[PDB]
């Protein structure tokens, strides 16, 4: 799967299991995906891009296709609770 390799390569850092080691409440998970309206490939492709925060932008890192992706794996596996 290339959505978790990438994954794997570029956001387990900070996010291993849907975690959030640098901002707690801003995880991966159900809950705070569902809270913060990352509920979609949409949303969750325009953070990686932009960046947000103590998050850096990936969108002169990532390709589009690689964002959309990610992006896809962690719609994914937020939605089932990783
Ligand atoms: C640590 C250096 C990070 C890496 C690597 C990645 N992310 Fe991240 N992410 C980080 C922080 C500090 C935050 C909070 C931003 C803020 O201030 O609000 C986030 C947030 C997300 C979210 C939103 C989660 C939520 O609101 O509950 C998503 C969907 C997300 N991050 C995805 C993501 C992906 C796919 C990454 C690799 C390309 C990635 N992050 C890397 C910190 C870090
Ligand atoms: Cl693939
Ligand atoms: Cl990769
Ligand atoms: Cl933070
Ligand atoms: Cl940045
Ligand atoms: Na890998
Ligand atoms: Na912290
Ligand atoms: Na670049
Ligand atoms: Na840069």
């Amino acid at each position: 799967d290339q959505g978790a390799q990438i994954f794997e390569a570029h956001c387990a850092g900070c996010h291993l299991n849907g975690g959030n080691i640098v901002r707690r409440g801003k995880n991966l998970k159900k809950r705070a995906m569902a809270k913060n309206g990352y509920t979609s490939v949409e949303a969750i492709a325009n953070l990686v891009t932009q960046g947000k925060g103590n998050m850096s932008a990936y969108g002169d890192k990532l390709s589009s296709e690689e964002i959309q992706a990610v992006s896809q794996y962690v719609l994914q596996q937020s939605q089932t609770d990783w």
